[PDB]
């Protein structure tokens, strides 16, 4: 590694890490490439190395198979240059050879593998296409080339050709498309119904011979099969299974002792297919049946099953684990057989039971047997990756359902999505409809109770160190706003308003910016809406972090040029000479236009980063360990020795001396440059450009530590007053001596313009303020002789002299500490700043020195970079601008973007990715407490903390871990209320960061420094909870709605919803709030938009539970986990003894199951004893029956239309089916009705509409929108 | 740890267990989807992860391939990137060539110094002779380059 | 004729194209015959050359049936 690529006179060079021109074959990053004598690289042609005689592709010039015209003949090679013997190889051109055991073509016909193919002359491989070999006529296939039927037409009739070339005469013959043919005595194909060898098949107008195919042929209705496509009259019912009593000496043994919680494990009153119950009597030892005591609890799938199916199962599962002859069992045997089969089972483990003396390995047993079976696992619950989906897999949304689940209702609350462009729901059918699922639990924020809660958090806060340690000093200032779209808006509100009440925000921008507040709101439309709600927290201003990434940030080679910084759009016609502002354009363009900046109108105050936590961090930290094996997939769990080996992949890319960067980003320095000169805006720093983003928190600094550092101290001396920003360039494409190389200038405090000489006020800060900054994205730049590049540093700093503090060069970027080690450089009479491509700067004592502006690449720039201020500079100069305490604005609004909030720099100081502290010593937040001093020194304002709440952890109790939880970042929860207190016993017991103790000694430290503290405030979910309930619950995407292709709707779920109880949520949950109404009344009384409510505080949160939460993530239980009767489709249930519901079995009653007729039709009974009322049922042998409300299978009659309409219980299986005369439902085919129209039924035996629909044989048709075929 | 071909001559991968493999699977050096069903995918695109592969009609290897996106011709490759500023191949065997902004190219085009012909659909032109500059040139049978 | 006779132990065996220069060529047939007149007198016959001659011969495309377009449609099925 470590060598770039360059191209001379159209060919590949590739030039060393040492630095020389390279020759010979060379294995460079994993491919094996060639460059002869001179060291230009070969592609498409063929090279001798050693003895081998390797071939290199035309596009990558990397080595792979070939055939060679090697002297007269053919000869294959493999991608390391060996020749080849008894193997497959495809040339240059995509055809095919076959070299035998000498080396040597195969030529003419053969047989490889079982599988006929021909050769030509030559020894090419003929494909897709026919061939007189011998007498006979062959087709070989379009990629294999194996020999196969087919037909062709000859003169204007089809004939068919079976595999040994011979034609089809008295038989059936294929086709490479799929249909099948039949060809009569005298070589022609067939059509119409036609009835061979005592059997009747049905032959379309082409002469396609159709199976799976419904039709009355004879005026008589048919069945075409779906294996040979012969008529059945499908009058014999399929069904294997007649009605038969179960009950026998067993069944009051193994019934339940009692109907009830006592006797049966249970949530909320239902069962589970993993439930274990108390039987009458145990057969003790296989031995004697012997009276239950309390704790002999027993497996339900000991005794009873839900289907045929389920119980085949599990006695051929049970079996394979030596508890019984070992055996195949299905659905289709007869129900007598695996009832006695069950109990010899039973038998076996009562055994095993003695003779283990346990019950732990049955349970075991068990659940992998329950996890076996698709119903009690996840294919059941639709797993899909699309959108957020992407993190866990999908969601759940519960449902109000006081019938089933009561519990578990909401009281109509659970609106999903109201981000801020949807808070009053008037886009819920749109995709401005918000995404409310993101991670884990998702709490229901539009609860107006559960709005008070995240009131009462919010509060516990702020007011952390009053309430944990009595210490005054320890509070946090302001908040961050985790996932602002994936919530309720309402609680922005409720936030905002809480700040104006508690610290008089809206009085003044001292206050407002005394509690600085930001939001992670990603909507491209956030800003606007934050602002025209008075921008309580202040919006991010995505469209600059976008730009970077575009012009600076990403990728090396095409880049969007610097050019799009300015957004001249802004102005109209983009005149920069007559400057009239756009009014009106299309909603776009940067948020703060900073091509002349003079403070004159007003702007959307905000923030800005180049990185973040969870931006251009976490996919490339994955990237890079997935590019080297580390783990598979982004959403895989690794462990923490995981992370730190892929660490070193990252930081060792990111250093990397070439310049090229393959995870990391590029131009770091000089992105931070831009933003932390740029006016209105209140620049963020991510911990992980100043520090390592692995390993111990501040345990070594990044490459771009002294640059980033340098920026920051020069911007509390420097920056203040207007700014100008402009480009060597006018659009996309750049004119001959265009370098687009853009010019950033501020000029100082009261100098707001180009052409201002002095301020207003008389005040001469500005004199030795301003600076001028210059930013390429162009390693290759290269200047004309002529060319000359001009810093307009302004007329208020004319003949001025100005020095570097800043500069990249070939090796690096130069930082200068003070005036004196500097290059410095003298303004003319106008004030600009003139460059050359050649520049002599004298020092201002020391010395003479020369620079080129010359584009550079190395591990800190890939393209130019410098800074200028003015000499002469105050040791304690301090350009900032204090705020003031006096009512400057009736707006309404908190803050504004003004000189005194640019005043303020956040440093978001953490990383996710950070390891585990080894000692005490080392935590987070005990570093930050001994080194607050330094970024009071770089002019930090507001230290914006990780999230401080203990981690969930490795605890996971179904469906995709979360890298939050398991890397314990604080972004996956238990307890929202416990930040690191130690455990009951009196032990410690640490976030990542520290204690609640080291918490707030961190926060003090950076009070005693000036700075504040920012809390993670995060509203949308929490993790892991421990108590089960059973919720209603619907399968739905990010936005909640429902997916279109599925079943899962309103069925019962067990979840995991409910919070121990006994937490620091316990104990802190609520109070604060009856304080707080009796002091400020109108927060609990001022109404909220999205539920038209105001929060209410009449009922605490001690306990999370299901009814406060709007879903989660799909858990991996099943859609049926929840057990049901598949005959009156109502669940289980043994909460109240006037409602209860059992099989029939378990209560020693006989239960009766299976098909029977009588003079009205056919009846169905389940396992469970239940006849089938308005349900659909699948028998043994895989055939599906409608039972109609009265409890009668849907069958046709003669000369009546089969079609019939369904409106069932099961809402998602409403529609239109095609049940036959033995009432079995068409699936996957073609159903003709009684006046001779064709329609198609689906996988599930529903009716298609309005769609084209494919054929595995490539026949295509077309269904109307009133069902019929038109084809 | 084998291939079977069922009746309808679709392919499964059995492990270790004899239990089938679900969705992208590395068979040495080859990759291939699987859905969860346990089908391979053959001849089709697939959207896993975050990126978009193609895998061949009866190998069912990922390989590079073309689709038209809107009206415009798109080139994937075969980890399942879009490509942009280089050559990429479809499954027939054509290569096209695709600019910065991932459009394929047509006509006479000068690539880090070279020149190659692609004709009115985008196919790259091998050993063809024509008059291109208004001078002769023959665009090389190995990588399509023109000699003089 | 020179990688064939080669492969016998009668030379250096050898890679060599069309490409390879006339001299190499004509150089490296002598060797040939050096090597050729050895063995003569070494077994005192040349049958063991006829035999070697023959088998390379036939290698050749000209020299073989490539060239003659062998076919077998029509009563050509019998002998090609
Ligand atoms: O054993 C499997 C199979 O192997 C052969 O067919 C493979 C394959 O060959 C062609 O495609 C290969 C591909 O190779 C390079 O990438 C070339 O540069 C490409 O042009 C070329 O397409 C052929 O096009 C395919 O149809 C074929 O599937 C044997 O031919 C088979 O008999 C054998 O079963
Ligand atoms: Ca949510």
């Amino acid at each position: 590694t470590g060598g770039h690529y360059e191209n001379h006179n159209g060919y590949f060079v590739y030039i060393d890490a040492s630095g020389k021109q390279v020759t010979g074959l060379q294995n460079i990053d994993g491919n094996l490439q060639y460059f002869d004598d001179n060291g230009y690289q070969v592609k498409g042609s063929f090279r001798d190395v050693n003895g081998k005689h390797i071939y290199f592709d035309s596009v990558t010039g990397k080595a792979s198979s070939n055939v060679d015209i090697v002297n007269g003949k053919a000869q294959g090679y493999d991608a390391q240059g060996n020749q080849l013997k008894k193997s497959y190889v495809a040339d240059s051109s995509g055809q095919t050879y076959y070299f035998d055991g000498n080396g040597q073509p195969l030529i003419g016909l053969q047989t490889i593998d079982g599988n006929l193919q021909y050769f030509n002359q030559q020894g090419v491989q003929i494909k897709g296409g026919f061939q007189d070999v011998n007498n006979k006529r062959i087709y070989f296939a379009p990629n294999t080339g194996n020999a196969v039927a087919n037909t062709e037409i000859i003169n204007g009739k089809l004939q068919g050709r079976d595999a040994n070339g011979n034609q089809v005469k008295n038989a059936f013959s294929k086709d490479v498309a799929g249909n099948t043919f039949y060809f009569d005595a005298n070589g022609v194909m067939l059509t119409g119904l036609q009835t061979i060898s005592g059997k009747t098949y049905y032959l379309d107008e082409q002469g396609h011979l159709r199976k799976n195919y419904a039709g009355t042929f004879n005026n008589q209705f048919m069945y075409f099969d779906a294996d040979t496509g012969a008529g059945k009259t499908a009058i014999e019912y399929q069904f294997d299974q007649g009605l038969v009593s179960q009950s026998n000496e067993n069944t009051p043994h193994n019934a339940a002792k009692s109907y009830d919680k006592s006797s049966f494990e249970n949530v909320d009153g239902y069962l589970t297919a993993d439930t274990w119950y108390r039987p009458t009597d145990i057969l003790k030892n296989g031995d004697t049946w012997t009276a239950s005591t309390e704790t002999d609890m027993r497996p339900l799938l000991m005794t009873w099953w839900p289907d045929k199916q389920t119980q085949a199962n599990y006695l051929n599962f049970m079996s394979s684990k030596g508890l019984g002859i070992t055996t195949t069992y299905t659905a289709a045997t007869s129900q007598k057989t695996l009832n006695d089969a069950a109990f010899v089972i039973q038998t076996a483990i009562e055994q095993q039971i003695s003779l283990k003396k346990s019950t732990e390995w049955l349970r075991d047993a068990i659940d992998s047997f329950v996890k076996t079976q698709a119903n009690w696992n996840k294919q059941t619950e639709d797993e899909a990756f699309d959108g957020l989906q992407w993190l866990q897999g999908g969601f759940l949304a519960y449902q109000d359902d006081s019938h089933r689940t009561p519990n578990t209702d909401s009281g109509n609350n659970r609106k999903l999505g109201r981000q801020p462009i949807n808070i009053d729901g008037s886009k819920d059918t749109t995709d401005g409809k918000g995404s409310e699922f993101l991670l884990a639990n998702d709490i229901d924020n539009s609860n107006p109770i559960v709005q008070a809660e995240q009131l009462n958090w919010l509060h516990y806060l702020m007011n952390f160190g009053s309430i944990t340690g009595n210490n005054d000093n320890a509070n946090f200032d302001g908040i961050r706003v985790d996932a602002v779209d994936n919530v309720d808006a309402d609680l922005l509100k409720i936030a905002g308003d809480y700040f104006k009440a508690l610290y008089g925000t809206d009085k003044s921008d001292a206050n407002a910016n005394k509690h600085l507040s930001i939001l992670e709101d990603w909507n491209g439309k956030d800003p606007q809406y934050v602002n025209q709600q008075g921008n309580a927290q202040l919006t991010m201003d995505y469209t600059v972090t976008s730009q970077f990434g575009n012009s600076l940030t990403h990728g090396a080679n095409n880049r969007s040029n610097m050019w799009y910084f300015l957004d001249t759009g802004y102005y109209l016609n983009g005149d920069l000479n007559k400057k009239i502002v756009d009014k009106n354009r299309p909603n776009s363009g940067t948020l703060v236009n900073r091509i002349a900046n003079s403070g004159d109108t007003k702007v959307i105050p905000n923030y800005s980063f180049v990185r973040a936590h969870d931006y251009d961090a976490q996919d490339p930290i994955r990237k890079a360990m997935i590019d080297h094996g580390i783990i598979k997939n982004m959403q895989d769990t690794f462990t923490f020795d995981q992370l730190a080996q892929g660490m070193e992949f990252y930081y060792k890319d990111q250093e990397n001396p070439s310049g090229f960067k393959k995870y990391n980003d590029y131009n770091l320095p000089s992105a931070y440059a831009m933003l932390l000169t740029n006016k209105d805006t209140v620049p963020r720093v991510y911990y992980g450009d100043m520090y390592l983003e692995g390993g111990q928190y501040m345990e070594k600094g990044t490459i771009y530590n002294p640059v980033i550092s340098a920026l920051l101290k020069a911007r509390i001396k420097y920056v203040s007053g207007g700014q100008t920003m402009a480009t060597d360039s006018s659009g996309k494409d750049l004119k001959d001596g265009e370098t687009d190389l853009l010019t950033s200038v501020r000029f100082g405090k009261g100098i707001m313009t180009s052409d201002q000489t002095t301020t207003q006020d008389n005040s001469q800060d500005y004199k030795n303020q301003g600076i001028g900054v210059i930013v390429g994205n162009n390693p290759d730049l290269k200047l004309n002789n002529d060319k000359t590049i001009t810093l307009h540093m302004g007329k208020a700093h004319k003949n001025q002299l100005y020095r570097a503090l800043v500069l990249s060069n070939d090796s690096g970027i130069d930082v200068y500490d003070s005036d004196d080690k500097a290059p410095t450089l003298r303004t003319n009479d106008n004030g600009d700043l003139i460059f050359h491509k050649t520049n002599t700067f004298v020092k201002q004592d020391g010395t003479i020195i020369n620079y080129e502006m010359k584009g550079s690449l190395n591990a800190l720039i890939s393209g130019y970079l410098g800074v200028w201020v003015p000499v002469g500079a105050s040791d304690s100069q301090d350009a900032r601008t204090v705020a003031t305490e006096s009512s400057s604005s009736n707006d309404g609004s908190v803050f504004h973007s003004n000189a005194a909030l640019d005043s303020n720099v956040i440093y978001e100081g953490f990383s996710n990715f950070q390891a585990m502290p080894t000692s005490p010593e080392q935590s987070t937040n005990v570093v930050i407490a001994t080194k607050a001093n330094l970024f009071k020194e770089l002019g930090i304002t507001s230290f914006e903390l990780a999230p401080q709440y203990r981690s969930s952890g490795d605890t996971n109790y179904g469906g995709m871990s979360f890298l939050d939880s398991f890397l314990n970042n604080g972004y996956a929860f238990t307890d929202r209320y416990d930040l690191g207190f130690n455990k009951a016993d009196g032990n410690p017991n640490p976030t990542k960061y520290g204690t609640d103790q080291d918490l707030r000694n961190a926060i003090e430290a950076l009070h005693k420094n000036g700075m504040q503290a920012i809390a993670d405030w995060v509203p949308d979910q929490i993790y892991a909870l421990p108590g089960k309930e059973v919720v209603t619950a619907t399968r739905v995407d990010e936005r909640g709605n429902q997916l279109k292709d599925t079943d899962f709707v309103n069925l019962l779920y067990v979840a995991n919803t409910k919070s121990s109880g006994v937490d620091y949520q316990a104990k802190y949950g609520g109070e604060f709030l009856d304080k707080l109404r009796e002091e400020y009344p109108s927060l609990f009384k001022q109404n909220q938009v999205s539920t038209g409510q105001p929060i209410d505080a009449s009922t605490k949160i001690k306990q999370w539970s299901a009814k406060y939460m709007n879903g989660t993530n799909i858990l991996h239980r099943g859609a049926y986990y929840v057990l049901k009767d598949w005959a009156t489709n109502q669940y289980f249930n043994i909460a109240k003894t006037n409602e209860v519901f059992l099989p029939l079995q378990l209560q020693n009653k006989d239960a009766q199951t299976g098909f029977i007729s009588d003079a009205s039709g056919v009846k169905y009974y389940s396992i469970s004893g239940y006849q089938a009322k308005d349900t659909f049922i699948e028998d043994g042998n895989g055939n599906w029956y409608y039972f109609d409300k009265d409890g009668y299978m849907v069958r046709s009659q003669q000369g009546e239309n089969p079609i019939r309409t369904v409106e069932t219980s099961v809402n998602t299986r409403n529609g239109n089916y095609y049940f036959m005369p033995n009432g079995v439902e068409l699936r996957k085919g073609f159903g003709t009705d009684n006046s001779g129209n064709v329609y198609y039924f689906d996988d599930q035996g529903k009716m298609v509409r309005d769609k084209y629909i494919n054929d595995d044989a490539n026949n295509f048709y077309h269904l109307n929108v009133d069902g019929t075929m038109s084809r």
